[PDB]
């Protein structure tokens, strides 16, 4: 499918897309009697889209050979060549269930009886297909990804069989390992390292000469597929925080020369984003751990290059979010959320709203809500992962509420997809450009690219990377939303309002 | 709280506002290819708003012994007299939980740093508060509020006896027993019931007699207590549905004919509505039942009064929502929705759903009668779906609470909103007109939300609540919401 | 693997074995005063137990195509040949999991150190092995078992692939179509029925021939597998319950008389049951109509055959009786009980204790969920939910195996009730047709005319462990461990 | 209602039942061969049995101004005085839910019909009832039994309001408060302690004196009360396990010595079980802490005094232990256990420092181990002996002394299937405990006018009065026997002891009447 707008806002030229949208806003002041004065604020724009997309796209992970890195392999395959499997239930053909860009729709109009009408998420503008991935990357494990599936117990064993002529040939290159960084159990699992010393051991020195070896990757990769777009995403294991001190990774400069020095705040993804950022492609980080130090985000800010990350976000999260947001919406006071989980993965083995509702939330009733977060190992649940959250919150005039959310299913089967969307995203983002309108002064403007994090990605991250000046902001809708209205905006289209004056009025 | 916009599109002459807004929206065509040929369109409106609330709104809930009715009640009344009580986890001050209108807020913009400001729900635009409810009603039995409260086992005892004094000199007004619309269970307590015979018997015939008292009923309690703004809401026992037949209750002409002829497709409610339709006050069913039958919408809209309804939203129906919403949002298709749910009181994506892959989603609903839980109900609701290379999905919601202390806030909430919509009227761009008879603007807190024929009902639980939104933004004013901070992720 | 008890009270005859048994209980009247008088009683028995058993059991299922029947002859072929299979979790090695008589253990005693020893359930007497049974059965559908395999899935499909040849070759018999007895959605695979009329279409007529057809079948399976014993057992769709008429079938000739008349009330599992009678094969009932009406269990008692029955027992239905009985045991009041339910098999598709506490009662992948709401002290409450997920198949199969486990074994058991006052005499008798020692198993246990059919799981596993107990010389478990608290 | 048994294995003499049982069980050994050696063993005994009970029992509860300690208290004036009070749902009578001992019945055997008779739990012989309990007990926490009512939040209100003129009355004795004992977060609430200096400020010095303390508190209730039987109960904050030493507290002379050195490996528990079983009265110990040591126990013996304790088996635990034996006994191989709940009283707050958690932890794996024992065709080193299991107790505030817990089963099934069981539990934790309380109680008290006597001169039940394990979820045990947790055979050996002493065998539900004949 395609679509097609009538609108005088756009002018396609030389697979080139201009487009002129108003962006409204408004500043608001609250003070003396409550009284909040809101001052309505307007800014033009001119959105620039290359709507060519790139024939092939070029990615590279960071943990190709664990279980998301294996699936997202897999999923590629398996789709692009229309690999139909074996299960219990019957034959069954491949797809890509669970992603947003490729599986969801989005709300274009109505048509002559007044009912909405939806469109593929992908097909408003040009997107790039996983279909088209070219997958490549490290993992300090050399097992091919056939070999990582069978270890990742997360697909049907005939769906594996019949990609292990091509999985077999899939391995992962030598990556960096600094042993203090991840969880204890290690370094057995770690046995295809680049760092290694003049007797072959070890070594957490020449960690410069790491990074040059990264980036050397990184252009090999990229040459040897003939590919001009390449996309960088860490699903490895999580790492251990790193500290942030003055003089070491607090700038650029700084951190370029820590890493020289093989200074002990310089863990391995700390390298990768670094490598990324010098060869000028875009970097995600897919885990929890802290990477993108405040040196490492002024590399990417001069070096031009996107960014973006800090934890994929699970479904339990997303859920929790969602419904949450619900209950306050609904002036429902939640006062404790109990959450709970476990799983038998190598994941969990390695790990092993109130500010918006014064009402409900103020020094009068209680501006607390008592939350616990466990998450297990239980090896015997293998991929499969059960999550728990359970709510108890105030009803009127002394009535109590208690939800349970109950969830069971192969993690893995969720990420992947979560994966796939924040690599078509991020692709769609890199030709996109803008320009602000001066009122004033007609012309002198030039394109720019955005700030280089990319928060359109929040909506797939847990922990969204905030930009200085402003405060992260999650609400799972919220953030749907936003791309939504984002999209529709390059076409012409204005932001849903869900008015429906066709009905309502008249 | 109060929220003043600086734009030039609100106007003020006389206790009365008036903006100017321009809709957006867009038709959609395909074609023999997947194509999809979007025509945007647009519409200015002016929109006036009465800015003088009423100082007191009369509300006349049919059911007003039952367990919604007398914890209405009691929450007005704990609230405006700010009655605290006792409970073994210490005094608690009364409140609205649980109420959107009352308990939630919106966001006006971002402030100096670029953080969101939220408001009050109800401080953008003057909305009337239940403190100033007067609440009457009728009830098939004569049992006074406080003596209700008791039956309800919902408020707490500390509570109900703090409000006793107040509580036992409200009655229900007799009313309407059509004993083969429900029967057995409310057919011995009915007790208080205006449609008898000579003898002093329950009767079915007579039933216009019966509209003409509800009629009065409606003018004795404005003259009363003095009021000249009254909503009435239906929130009684669910009646049998009743047939659509032509000649019977199609037309407005047809159904007054066949009240006057006692007829049997006439149900209490139909007459409630009639009553209401015809004195030009706001008229919402709360229950499940076909109420508002082509013969009264279409009465509603000659008279030019608004009608709304098809049973509350119960708080499970509106998780459900949200979570499905959720979950084909996410490109995730349910196959399975075995949802369940025993009480123990007196009541779009054709890339998952297509031919190949199959359009069909099994919805189980389950409802069972197990008193023993009281007003405090339990549901469950089970939804298992496809993941990508043949995983799959299982999520279950489990929920329990006092069904009536989530349906009173609720209740509140429409009568709040319905009650801000009479005091509004728009223009495009002749004089001013009110909104369509059919307040579907309602739609976030009803079920089965009724729709103008042609129409599809849109259920989205979010996509409801950013229509109210946008509507009290755009009176002030304001856009809708882009959610697209380009403050902070454009240079 | 093997027990032997040094005692006195057991005697082993040529493959015979001699147990006494002095069995002890009382009689209780209360009086109106509320007293309680106990008279404790006594009374002896002789048991005998042949125990050679079968090298070969025959099980013929009536459903045999269904989840239940593809599943259980995948079972017996799966361990019986050691079939390994793959998995996402790796090579898994065939084992019959969820069954009691092969895989649960018993209490024998203690050892030196006072500490329990425990032995598989099926150690302590000579019981079949599922590895022998030898499988056929009826079915309304011709599928032969792999085909059923692959409708039912319920098992790994490396696994059913591995299989495929020998499932292969098992096909079912054309069985008995009565279409006015089920519930209609099982009329378009009826393709395998031998009550058929001139014009070859499906007759309610000549239930007689219908009978003896399926008599020819249990004799000519025996014959050609050259099997001495076999077991007959229903597992096919839920029938329509049907009305005990005086006259009817509330006695065995009356019953054998409608069969000829083709009354309306002769349903395809009484002729079953009926033919599995007459053949001397012990019939099990695994669905829960009415089958055995009394004209049946009379047919039974003087045939001197077993039968057994009225629906396998589920998990979820084994659970709630644990948990309740817990509860109750424990003086807490449960006044609210909601159960739910729904599975993934064609057994849902043709789907479409409070007398004991005076105290407190005074004047294929199914998903369950049990909700209970009970009573504390000092007005509080208590509310416990019960979630359970799996394929049911997988848990009735070894259900059915331990059934028909237990029924063979209780075919070689014989009795003699001593008289103290007349020493000597009296020929060892059966069991009453009626078994009521596999109402662990069922659901809905039939019982004589005037007892109640006792439902409580751990009751029902307890009575199992003291008859294999005092089978063998060994007195029931009193848990006193007088070994400690005494000393 | 009564029972009458016909026996003549029965004595009934002028308050003194004597009664003739014959105590059978078997010892195995197992061949390399693979067989099993049975061999019969019989113990003839004769049971006495003091038909005179107290027409009042002294109850001392050592933490009586907490949760289980008010509720008891409540409980018994609710009940003895038939204070019937309102709530939403309208007027209640008091009762006692959730006791065995109480509310639960006992098959007698069959009437005429050949249908099961049941009678009550203590129809069969002579126990105190609860509405004659008298209590009293010692806090670190001076408030008054009303104000703690109000601080558990575990009653009714209006019920508190009834019983807030005499509960305000009752007031706990000064405790002995040894802070590197508790979570932590509790030495605010000490202010009722005996143990201070001159200033008048807590100390650990004097652990004798505190000892002679406590039996002269003993001492004093029981004569203001004109009582001649008490029951000490421990029921309050979990104490930190204390490591067992040798020479120190491994023998009774050890252990008495190192008081009167004020030993650090000297609990306040610890004093109140030595300070009981000198004194002669029964010691229950409420919280999975280790009190009852080595040369404690020796004491208990050679002063021929009752203990018993450890853990008061939550009912949660209770029903895991169940299902997971109605699992093994179905064949069927538990793989995981996923334990979890939070909680917002004293009970869940004190847990959370892990030192007093790990007591809670210990006495919840034990079980698993027992069961998996028990079943070699499941669990072997072939298909595994593994059996996962987490215990997750986090304190939430804003739930109150209602307790959700949360427990997941993930058991093989058959040819590569599974099983997933999810238990959800949700109540005031403490309503559960109470009646739980009350049983031990009462039981202790039938147990102590019970003797016995092989035959083929009457002694006592060991001190460690095992029988009690059915309440206990730490059950305390002799030297060389593992502790049976199965909590099905926990009451059948009670069910069991009642019937023998009236001559009734134990149940072997066989129903030889129904199934022979
Ligand atoms: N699996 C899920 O369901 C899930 C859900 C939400 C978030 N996450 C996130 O994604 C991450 C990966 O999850 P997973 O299931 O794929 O993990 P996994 O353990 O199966 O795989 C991680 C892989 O990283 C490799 N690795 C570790 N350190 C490395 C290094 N320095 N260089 C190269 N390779 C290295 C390991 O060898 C392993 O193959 C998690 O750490 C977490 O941040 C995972």
């Amino acid at each position: 499918t395609s679509v097609k707008v009538v609108t005088d806002k756009c002018t396609y030229k030389d697979n080139e897309l201009l487009t002129k949208y108003s962006y409204e806003n408004a500043v608001v002041t609250k003070t003396a009697s409550g009284r909040f004065d809101v001052t309505p604020t307007v800014q033009d724009y001119v959105f620039k889209l290359d709507l060519k997309k790139p024939e092939k796209l070029g990615i590279m992970l960071i943990g190709l050979g664990g279980n998301n890195g294996s699936t997202l392999v897999a999923s590629v395959l398996a789709n692009k060549h229309n690999v139909e499997f074996q299960t219990k239930e019957g034959v069954k053909q491949p797809n890509y269930f669970g992603s947003m860009t490729q599986c969801s729709t989005l709300k274009l109009g109505i048509d002559a009886e007044g009912n909405d009408v939806y469109a593929p998420f992908n097909s408003l503008l040009p997107m790039v297909s996983p279909n088209d991935f070219v997958v490549s990357g490290w993992d300090i494990n050399n097992a091919d990804l056939y070999e990582a599936m069978q270890r990742s117990q997360v697909l049907e064993y005939d769906l594996q069989q019949r990609l292990k002529a091509k999985m077999s040939l899939v391995k992962p290159l030598p990556s960096i390992y600094y042993p203090d960084f991840i969880a204890a159990n290690q370094d057995e699992r770690a046995n295809n390292c680049i760092n290694l010393d003049e007797k072959g051991n070890v070594t957490t020195r020449g960690k410069w000469t790491h990074l040059q070896r990264i980036r050397r990757d990184i252009q090999n990769f990229k040459e040897e597929n003939a590919l001009d777009k390449v996309i960088v995403l860490w699903t490895a294991n999580t790492e251990r925080y790193v500290e942030v001190s003055p003089g070491v990774n607090d700038t650029m400069e700084n951190l370029l020369q820590s890493i020289k020095n093989d200074h002990e705040e310089i863990a391995p993804s700390t390298i990768f984003a670094a490598a990324s950022i010098l060869e000028g492609v875009p970097y995600i980080n897919g885990s929890p751990q802290n990477t993108f130090v405040p040196g490492l985000v002024q590399l990417a800010e001069h070096e031009g290059t996107f960014i973006a990350g800090d934890d994929l976000k699970s479904g339990q999260t997303k859920l929790k979010s969602v419904l949450a947001q619900f209950l306050v919406d609904a002036g429902i006071k939640p006062v404790s959320i109990a959450s709970y989980n476990h799983l038998g993965n190598n994941d969990g083995y390695n790990l092993s709203i109130i500010a918006s509702n014064d009402i409900l939330y103020n020094d009068k009733l209680g501006k607390k809500v008592d939350h616990c977060i466990v998450i297990k190992y239980m090896k015997p649940v293998g991929d499969s992962k059960v999550a728990m959250d359970e709510y108890y919150s105030e009803l009127m005039l002394g009535g109590h509420n208690r939800i349970s959310i109950h969830n069971v299913c192969e993690d893995s089967l969720l990420a992947t997809p979560l994966i796939i969307d924040l690599l078509v995203m991020t692709e769609f983002c890199t030709r996109v450009s803008y320009k602000k309108v001066d009122p004033v002064k007609e012309d002198a403007g030039k394109f720019e690219n955005f700030y280089p994090v990319l928060t359109f990605l929040s909506y797939w991250l847990k922990a969204p990377l905030t930009r200085p000046g402003f405060h992260p902001v999650n609400g799972l809708n919220k953030q749907r939303t936003a791309l939504e209205n984002f999209l529709r905006l390059l076409i012409g289209l204005p932001s849903q309002n869900e008015l429906r004056f066709e009905e309502r009025l008249l």
